[PDB]
């Protein structure tokens, strides 16, 4: 997994946002960023990777109306139920960029 | 907090990625996306907002060499200490776009 530095360049960190220019699979480049605020955490002074289970335990995501995410998710008893969350709670528009605060 | 809805149009979810087109602080529009793989978590069937204390508890972030992030973070005891993590463990260049996997 990982290894972006092998095929990307001119990276920069700004607060918690990583930005870099990376080789596409066609042969040109693209510049994107990814906010690390929700990818890593601080356990007693040490940075570590924050895991999540959305992608492995939920399926069939959909946008309901303007801002509501609907999906099906596995429960402790190992079935799938329907669940919904309002993305407006914590997803903001910060100057034309979607952010999680 | 959040409320991206009120100033974005054409929002879409695909997989765990949300895309929307949002207004800039003063006209102009930008389309952008955020990968919810790391912002949401399933607890017993329900989509939950995943917290991280990185922003809240660390500072002085910095890229060192080509892939290490360095920062100082508070121990549970409230002291700052420097710490570092290799972004290459899990930051990938996926066809020109940085992803956390
Ligand atoms: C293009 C219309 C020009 C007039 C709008 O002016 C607003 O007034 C304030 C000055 O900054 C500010 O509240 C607004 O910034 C808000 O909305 C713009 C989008 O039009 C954003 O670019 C900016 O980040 C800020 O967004 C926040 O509030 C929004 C709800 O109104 C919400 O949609 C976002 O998630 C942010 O929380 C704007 O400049
Ligand atoms: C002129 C010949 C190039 C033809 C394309 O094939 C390449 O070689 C491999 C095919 O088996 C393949 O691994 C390569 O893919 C990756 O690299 C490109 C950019 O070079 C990315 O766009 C793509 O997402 C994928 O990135 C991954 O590989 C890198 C390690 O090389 C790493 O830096 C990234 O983080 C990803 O792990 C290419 O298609
Ligand atoms: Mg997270």
């Amino acid at each position: 997994l990982g290894k972006f530095s092998q095929t990307c360049y001119n990276s920069a960190i700004q607060g918690s946002v990583l930005t870099s220019t990376c080789e596409r699979t066609n042969g040109g480049y693209n510049t994107s960023s990814i906010d690390l605020n929700s990818v890593i955490e601080n356990v007693d002074g040490s940075l570590k990777w924050q895991p999540s289970n959305f992608i492995e335990t939920c399926r069939n995501t959909q946008l309901a109306g303007s801002s509501e995410l609907a999906a099906e998710c596995k429960t402790r008893a190992q079935q799938f139920v329907s669940t919904k969350i309002n993305l407006d709670d914590h997803i903001a528009n910060i100057d034309g960029t979607l952010k999680y605060e």
